[PDB]
């Protein structure tokens, strides 16, 4: 588990649960190429996205996707996604975890690095 | 000296109308009622105290976001969102709340 | 596990440890009568406040020692404390997690309820 | 129309001088330079666009918080903060940021 993501509502007071994820890395041309995808659990956790061997060092964006969170809630709102772009494992490997709370006018996130 | 401003991170405006307390830190420990006021349209409230009036000490915002939130029908998790701190050159405070019905944040603007 | 706290530092990026929590109940009289307290681990976590026997309805505050903890990283901070109030159990028993995000000039908090 | 305005959460102040772009997405789904400016010593960044330059459709607005941190000598986890959004009667749009090293904050404030 060198990437995790955990996703909160600060509506509901509840884990945002069903929630897609998606994970780019820079390429050597200056593109994000997909690097890894998955959805939140029950518990707004999301564990799997990737292992310790692919998880190399690069920039990469995790992009949640709010939208069709608060449109499966039928609201309204108003980004696109919350996100992190962010240089991983540059000083060597490192356990990250993206922790995103959300609202249908606001996000916020944070990340707990951990060495391991 | 002292200003309070207060977002809705739900309806993505100010925060019109919320009642603010503030109080100051006594000897016994009590929190004495220093000034107090309702957020205006612009999610702002301006004019709580003067420079003569405040003093370093320990202060207490009491933001009334319950009523808040059951004034608009939503559901709300706090009874109230308290933001206490010490006031310590030249200085102005602006106490500003981004709201929602189950978290809150708060920041201090010293400049 | 009626009642966790975590708290997470946002300048660097960790779990906020050794951070002392004090808990307060409302009496009759209308005054905070202390209710239980302890410190985060090691994960920023604090586990086994109180129980389902002794967690009943109320209005309860959670005082989070905030200005300890900068101050012993040798940081002046602005706020005493991070908290909430909040009525608890008043239709039926939750589980509740009280999630603390700290800066010297700012904290966040939230509040997962769950039925269980 | 557009107004973004950034607060420091470690040193309680505006973030000043802090670069901001706005992108505007194109048909093909890449990003079309739009508006962009440094934030002012309120932490605010006025006069991005006009009415008539400012149609509906899905906007970034990337804030430089690495640069940011950096001028200060404080270590930044994020390259920066992309906040995207739709704009969609009278409107006029304020992003509002809170800045942390290893975290953000961002608010829409439609009025
Ligand atoms: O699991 C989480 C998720 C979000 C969190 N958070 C982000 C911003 N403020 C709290 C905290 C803990
Ligand atoms: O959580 C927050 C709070 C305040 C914010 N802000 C208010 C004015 N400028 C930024 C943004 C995000
Ligand atoms: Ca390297
Ligand atoms: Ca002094
Ligand atoms: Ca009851
Ligand atoms: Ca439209």
């Amino acid at each position: 588990c060198p990437l995790m993501v955990k996703v909160l509502d600060a509506v509901r007071g509840s884990p945002a649960i069903n929630v897609a994820v998606h994970v780019f890395r820079k390429a050597a041309d200056d593109t994000w190429e997909p690097f890894a995808s998955g959805k939140t659990s029950e518990s707004g956790e999301l564990h799997g996205l990737t292992t310790e061997e692919e998880f190399v060092e690069g920039i990469y964006k995790v992009e949640i996707d709010t939208k069709s969170y608060w449109k499966a809630l039928g609201i309204s709102p108003f980004h696109e996604h919350a996100e992190v772009v962010f240089t991983a494992n540059d000083s060597g490997p490192r356990r990250y975890t993206i922790a995103a709370l959300l609202s249908p006018y606001s996000y916020s996130t944070t990340a707990v690095v951990t060495n391991p």
